[PDB]
Formats: structure tokens, sequence, C-alpha cells
């Protein structure tokens, strides 16, 4: 591991961290759910008390649209394509909301319903582009970690926490798709999480890191609790915010 390797690896992780924040901001799943819920309700009643969450201005678009040469050209292309597609779908989704309200003002329920249906599809697309970006990055961030943790006696444990935390967040982001739940996809990701947890459970005790070992095994126990909760929620027939918040809370406690 040279200084060039280290810089490269840092740049990869930098881009991931910026991406995590940007995608959190650009697809706020509960806000998107809220927009769609208001659209549905406004077609039934005036829904006079509602204030739908406004679309925040894009931050760090200069960074995410310009992935560096720490990624290969194909990767750079695919990242740019997915971000570009995301920003376009999001623009449309929010433009369409305004137009929808104007069709309703004109009593044009027929055209309003069609624009609602288009927005359900744009919501799914936004979420797909977001997950696509994480999926693209995953192999490269794993390589970057190996460089940065090369001399760290807890590299395997550290990497397992980072990997499983990403998988839990991916499951949360799917679960939040209230209007178009992909049950089998959630099950697939729970099976990935389970494989990660099985791998983690094989790791040895590292001598002289008594606190870190305790911390790590508490995390593993919480991951197992999370897996079991997601399975129980998957036996139910509809999304609920209570279930989402239970799961997100289970996640947050694991990373404390």
């Amino acid at each position: 591991v040279s200084t060039a390797d280290i810089e490269n690896a840092a740049e990869v992780i930098k881009y991931y961290n910026t991406s995590l924040g940007v995608l959190k901001d650009m697809v706020k799943e509960k806000d998107v759910n809220a927009v769609l819920d208001y659209m549905e309700q406004k077609g039934k009643t005036p829904a006079l008390s509602a204030i739908v969450p406004p679309a925040v201005v894009s931050k760090d678009s200069a960074i995410v649209l310009n992935p560096g040469n720490c990624f290969n050209e194909e990767t750079r292309r695919n990242l740019k394509q997915n971000y570009t597609g995301l920003f376009q779908a999001r623009t449309e989704f929010y433009a369409n909301f305004d137009t929808y309200l104007s069709y309703l003002k004109k009593k044009d329920v027929t055209n309003a319903k069609k624009l609602l249906d288009v927005n359900y599809q744009l919501s799914t697309q936004m979420s797909e582009y977001k997950q696509n970006i994480f999926d693209i990055l995953s192999p490269f961030t794993e390589q970057a970690e190996l460089v940065l943790l090369v001399d760290n006696p807890l590299k395997a444990q550290i990497m397992s926490v980072r990997k499983m935390s990403s998988t839990m967040q991916s499951i949360l982001n799917l679960y939040a798709r209230k209007h178009r739940m992909d049950g089998p996809r959630i099950d697939l990701k729970v099976a990935e999480l389970t494989k990660q947890l099985d791998a983690a459970k094989k790791l040895p005790v590292v001598n002289g890191h008594e606190g870190e070992m305790k911390s790590y095994q508490a995390f593993l126990s919480q991951v197992e609790t999370f897996i079991k909760q997601v399975k129980k929620v998957r036996e139910k027939g509809e999304y609920s915010d209570a279930d989402y918040d239970m799961l997100t809370s289970a996640f947050e406690t694991s990373i404390i």
C-alpha cells in the first residue's frame, strides 16, 4: 500500500460519503410518500390542513455529477447517467405535482388521475436510480476500505459493520416505498444481510480490543433483531409508518 493507493481509496470513500448525503436529501422517501398521499387525498377532499414538504434545492451536484478518475471510465459514465436520470425524474415529479393541482382546480379528474399514476412511476424510478448508485459504488468502496484499513487489526470487523449498515439502510429505503412495495426484493436483501451476518459470526476474537469486541458483538445481536423484525413486518399486508419507524429505530440503535 503506497501513498497513491491511499489517496485513490480516500477519493472513492469521499465520493461515497457525498453520495450518501445527496441521495438522502434527493430521495427523502417519507416526503415523497407524503406528496403522493396528499395528491391522492386532494382528489377526494380539500385536505385543508395539509402542508406537503417542499423539494429542497440540490446540494453537491458538482461533486456527484463529476466522479473522479479513482473510478474507471465505465463507472464514471454509469454514475453520471444515474444521477442525471435521478435529477430529471425528481424535476418532473415536482413539476407534475403543480400541474396535477391545476387539473383538479379545473375539475379534470381524468387527467389528474393520469398525472398521479405518472408520479407513482417517477417515485419508483427515483428510488431505483438511488439504489443503482449504491450498487455501482459497493465493489469499489470495499476495495478502498481494504487499502485504508490495511494495518488495522479490526479491519474485518470494521468492514462488516460498514457493509451491514449499508444493507440495513437499503432495506429501509425499499420498505419505505408505501405505494409500490417490492416484497420479494426486501426478502432478497434480508437474505443478503443474513449471509453478511453469518460471515460476521465466523470472525475470530481479536485479542487486546475488549471494548471493541463487546461493541461489535452488541451490533451483531442488533442486526439479528433487525432481520427478525423485517421478517415479521413482511408477514403483514401493508406498509405502516409505525413499522418503518420501528425498523429505522432498530437500525439507529445498532450503530450507536
